[PDB]
């Protein structure tokens, strides 16, 4: 009965993250990247914390390596990589999570901005991410008006934790 | 609460539109029951779990006292035995094989990317669905379980040569949706 | 005995909605009032239904024991001022639910209208894909914001182009699932 | 119990291009369909160029005579506005696709080749008609013919013209 310590846990070592300045360090927008952020982020909560799931399973490395090569230079390129990269669900568990991290970091790079996910809905969001198997429109439109250049704000970075896990479940408050 | 998981819908169009860009609509059976199988199979994948399985091949398994669960087997042997070289021959097969109904659900969505893939290998066309509104079609499909003679006229009018189109693949599936009676838009 | 030809029943409603407009009706109708409602569903199932304007249950007459009139009323009692008294109200005449079949098509051009005399606007539809409309309703009966925040950000002041109010009967059939053809 | 009745109406038809009457009648009004209709259904019902009474329809005609009729667009647009009035109660527009076979012979140098015209498509047309007339233009465009003074086309657009309402007669 320990899965609100491993929730308050996640968001601890993501603040780690932020503070020990370590999410500057992380390969942006490889699954190398990803692998990254996911082990960290999840070290004290999962044995296979970084890990490729093996169950439903050996053409998933072969998805990887195609994703890991497509170009992420403009906007549209980025969350064409996000669709695809989220598409493939390379973990056992919490990968939309690690993914929006990996997402964040990308931008940051190279459009010097971040994701404003407080503005952006839930329920917006989660309807926006189905339509993006067929789609990737209205994640676009969403994503785009809810940018900030704002991308040195620990604010941002702690309210983008929460509507984060709100997302995928999990309430928590900052601290 | 009423969690709508309009995913199932959009995933099955995921799993058509890998088929096209993984080459592997090319490497199906042709006008054969295993070639449609193997289209509702990956079409389905997560969704369901009767993938190209026949209605009534799980339960005639332990439950097999199903005296008459091989009048299924029996149709298809036959549907297959049909011949698929012809206009004529192949819009006979789509009819009986749509009359059949061997899967579940995968109702004839299935049928349309099977049938397109006939045409393309043998005729060397597939219907430019889009100018087939539903009114039509459905209709055509009616008039059909009688009479092809409607549905083989309103597929005559309505052919392109744009068989490798990945758009008109694209066209195919939303209006493929769109006669089941669901939206989706793709990119 | 295919009649997919009462398919009739579905376009004959739609040009039905039609005469609404090219009869300049509509703009006749009581606003924000379930008889309002009562004479856009009227009109619009005339020759379908005969159930058309006649709430459920009202009919029977001759015993039963309970009404929805008095929702009705409620609803009536209702201000539509603001923006968020409007789909307020729009939220609360679509859970009564008064008519049997007539739904909320119906309501989605009772709302239109409510939007063109109150705030000088109307629902652009064209750019509120299905998807969120549905799941912003299905929200509504316990929560209202998602579809506020819909709504508002789909706003039209073309509150006469005759075309916007095609394209509102395009979308609300197809938010019924219905599809329909154009002019 | 019925039946010949049909006949008895095929009957006024072949008389009304034998006597010559169809090109006397007028073209691209009520008053002009009005005496299709009355020919037509004269030993038959006793409303035979007669609006129903079961009131803001008299308006309505009007405004369908208003209408041009010079170009093609405009004599299909009529013809649906015309039918969508449906202005008799029982002969609804048998007449009105004659009515159509005049104004196009008149007008463009053509009638409608109506055997080219299956039933299915020609219903699903019309429904769709009072929505979006474009499938019912494409539709009747595509089945034009040039022959305005055959006989046999006139037949044929009578055998056609029926089956669509469902009576199904050859005769000779």
């Amino acid at each position: 009965l320990e899965e609100e310590f491993e929730i308050n846990l996640s968001v601890k070592h993501l603040l780690e993250l932020w503070d020990k300045n370590l999410l500057n360090t992380f390969e942006i927008g490889t699954f190398k990247g990803l692998s990254q952020i996911h082990s960290y982020m999840f070290k004290d909560i999962f044995d296979f914390n970084g890990q490729i799931r093996n169950v439903n399973a050996r053409y998933l490395k072969q998805n990887l390596e195609i994703i890991d090569n497509m170009k992420h230079d403009t906007f549209d390129q980025i969350i064409d990589k996000y669709v695809e990269m989220n598409i493939c669900h390379p973990f056992r568990e919490g990968n939309g999570r690690s993914m929006r991290i990996w997402l964040d970091l990308i931008l940051k790079k190279q459009l010097n901005v971040v994701v404003n996910w407080t503005n952006i809905n839930k329920d917006e969001y989660l309807l926006a991410m189905i339509n993006s198997l067929i789609d990737s429109t209205n994640l676009k439109l969403l994503i785009k008006n809810n940018l900030t250049n704002k991308i040195t704000d620990r604010n941002v970075y702690i309210k983008s934790i929460i509507k984060s896990y709100e997302y995928e479940g999990f309430k928590i408050n900052i601290k």
